[PDB]
């Protein structure tokens, strides 16, 4: 476990435009009626009633940059203190260079600042925290930024075009339906060596389990995402269960002994199936997919930032970060407030 | 100075893409555009110094090429996939935005449910980044073995760039901006890293230094079908950045150029490379180049060259090997291997 790693600052950005599921259903209504769809899958089943979109021409790096500036302020440090910047977003503007280098350019990092991207679907932010934690413990750097901006504008625009086409089949509809559960947003975290920030929350790290045989289940680019919803739910929960059992071992976790559960946000049935598996008090599980949908790897730190801004947390509170992503990969870690 | 301790290279391999595409063939297609634009010099063969590059079949994905390299690297290290505790994929090429290419490679190989996997992306320096991340886990003893894998696909950028540049209405500016795309190449590499205790006679990786100039992030921008590049400015600002990195390399690695045995350098063109070696007083006999026949294989370039050096019998026990590169960003990293 990490002994000397802390969270110096934390921030999130909510995207400014609301697209409700009611509004999407009115667009999709003529398709529903020719396919004989009678059910509201988004609202009544998924539990997603709205999501947020950016203005046009907002790139991932722009969103991440906004979040990074807020996080530095939350941490009371200047950019010149940053020795490492990692971008963990799924959304990316180019293959080359790293989105991190674009964010770093915007921010004005020093010539000593190491930067690169990590990609791992919705788990990448936790991955990013661990890579930074290891560099901090080793004394390579004092402060690190982990940043993540997500943009779903184009995937809504293109998916809605496809779904409204007179040639669309129910097979294609059900297979791209998951794209209509995603949302825009951004997050950023400042991590630091603990001797520099004695009042800050401590990050202990945690455990990782994987099921890489299921890598075909959810495949996506900026304009299109194809998903096997049923199997992904079933196998995703199986891996989460396996990882949580492994966590109870090495982290000493017992459900009653935890104050907050910061979980990846994908759907109401997904969530309820997991909490029921372990008898977790749903009150302890903050949910935002209702109005924000799935913000990918930024989801977990967004919720954690919202919890912080709420003035919820108390010193000594044990917070379980429960991350997962298409892969499948699952990582569960502990933060002590 | 925080150099890595007891981190070793247990296995190493490269894959050469099978189909040769010559610059003579490319020039043939481009000739009408050259003539219309008044270009009278062979800018590929004579200026950039690239005579050939390799391509895959159309149906080969980044993960496919990385998987080929990985299996060969495991054989080299004489271990099974069940030993691997970490797999990092470092390629610029990728199958999708999500999931990671690493998880596709990991699924192909059959890694255990304890294996940690993800992609790292950082233009042409990412393989060194992957080695560094693996090394930190290995040094702590969190894992015993790691795989760092990298497959590059340039098929689509060749196809689309050549169509655009052979268009009746291509502008001189668009032509110049995209020309560097025709110096790219296909190929793959993978390395098995291990705790030194398990492989007492294997080479040692020490890590090294990194310096950056992220205000130059616009100079080279790439996607699956297009790459736009300011070649002139990349040369000038690259050497500048490499100069800072060498000063740092003397501080933490204690480097003196005459004392190093091999320089394994990421390469973007023949004149760029000669400028680099001239700038820092490097013995050219200690610099192997595959650019003339393979072009620029991005982040796989460094380990592909290292693997070829091993296969040529040019590396012996105790040889001090410098891994050097400038990557779009800009970033520059310099690390040492002791064979
Ligand atoms: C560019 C990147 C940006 C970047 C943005 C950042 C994100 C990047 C990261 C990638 C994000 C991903 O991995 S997204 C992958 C995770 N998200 C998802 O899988 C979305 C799916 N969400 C869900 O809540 C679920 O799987 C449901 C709602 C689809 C099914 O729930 P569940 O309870 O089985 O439902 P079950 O009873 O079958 O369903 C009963 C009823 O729902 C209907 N139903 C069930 N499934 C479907 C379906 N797939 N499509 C249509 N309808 C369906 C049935 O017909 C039936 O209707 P009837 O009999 O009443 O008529
Ligand atoms: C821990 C929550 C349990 C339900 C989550 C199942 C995993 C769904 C996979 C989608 C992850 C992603 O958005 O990349």
């Amino acid at each position: 476990l990490f002994q000397n790693v802390s969270i110096a600052g934390l921030a999130h950005i909510d995207a400014p435009h609301t697209l409700t599921s009611k509004e999407i259903n009115e667009r999709l209504q003529p398709t529903y009626d020719r396919l004989g769809i009678k059910t509201d899958v988004l609202g009544d089943v998924a539990g997603i009633h709205a999501r947020r979109l950016w203005d046009q021409d907002v790139q991932a790096s722009d969103a991440a940059t906004q979040a990074a500036r807020k996080a530095l302020i939350d941490a009371n440090i200047g950019i010149e203190k940053i020795g490492l910047l990692i971008n963990t977003s799924v959304s990316r503007d180019y293959l080359e260079p790293s989105t991190a280098s674009i964010v770093s350019g915007n921010l004005g990092v020093s010539d000593h600042c190491m930067t690169f991207d990590v990609a791992n679907a919705s788990l990448a932010f936790i991955n990013g925290m661990d890579i930074a934690a290891r560099m901090l413990e080793r004394g390579e750097i004092d402060y690190a930024l982990v940043v993540d901006g997500e943009t779903a504008n184009l995937v809504y625009e293109k998916t809605l075009e496809r779904m409204t086409s007179p040639d669309v089949t129910e097979e294609e509809f059900r297979n791209e339906l998951a794209a209509l559960t995603l949302g825009c947003g951004a997050a950023a975290m400042v991590m630091a060596r603990s001797e520099l920030v004695p009042d800050a929350p401590r990050y202990k790290g945690g455990v990782t389990r994987s099921a890489t045989e299921w890598n075909k289940l959810c495949r996506g680019n900026l304009d299109r995402m194809v998903t096997d919803t049923r199997l992904l739910l079933i196998e995703g929960i199986k891996l989460a269960q396996k990882t949580f059992v492994a966590a109870k071992q090495v982290l000493g976790w017992a459900v009653e002994e935890l104050d907050q559960f910061v979980i990846h946000q994908v759907s109401r049935p997904h969530t309820a199936a997991f909490v029921k598996s372990f008898g977790i008090d749903p009150a302890k599980v903050m949910t935002i997919f209702g109005e924000h949908g799935n913000i990918g790897p930024a989801s977990v730190p967004i919720v954690l930032s919202k919890l912080k801004e709420l003035g919820r947390l108390k010193k000594g509170d044990r917070i379980a970060l429960l991350g997962i992503g298409s892969g499948l990969n699952c990582s569960m870690a502990e933060v002590v407030w």
